[PDB]
């Protein structure tokens, strides 16, 4: 008989978005990267494996004036219904009066191995 010890799968390290406003205030400091991941029953991480990502980490900001603030990180995208890990859930945002901010975005990209005949 076989036995498994539920299911989990890492959806990886996603994009801290921001919701702001340009007549606000620019992005001094913030989080680059968080990693989610999920664990719960096998059936659960089969339905979603049928659907490309579309998951997405962001708050908005627009609240928030000078100094660091940190907050919570929101989920969207993905059904929540699972165990939802998360490293650094929450985030430090410094916002203050425009400046020059540059992009430091990391799309990386995946692969999907297990076929088991590489050779």
């Amino acid at each position: 008989m076989p036995t498994f010890d539920h299911g989990n799968l890492s959806l990886g390290e996603l994009e801290l978005t921001v919701l702001y406003d340009e007549e606000r205030y620019d992005i001094v400091e913030q989080t680059e990267t968080v990693q989610v991941d999920l664990e719960g029953p096998r059936g659960v991480l089969t339905v979603f494996r049928f659907a490309r990502p579309s998951y997405e980490v962001f708050v908005d900001l627009t609240e928030a004036g000078e100094g660091s603030h940190t907050v919570d990180v929101e989920h969207r995208g993905f059904p929540g219904d699972l165990a939802v890990t998360v490293e650094p859930r929450m985030a430090r945002v410094q916002l203050e009066e425009r400046q020059t901010v540059s992009v430091p975005v990391t799309v990386e990209m995946i692969n999907l191995e297990h076929h088991h005949h590489h050779h």
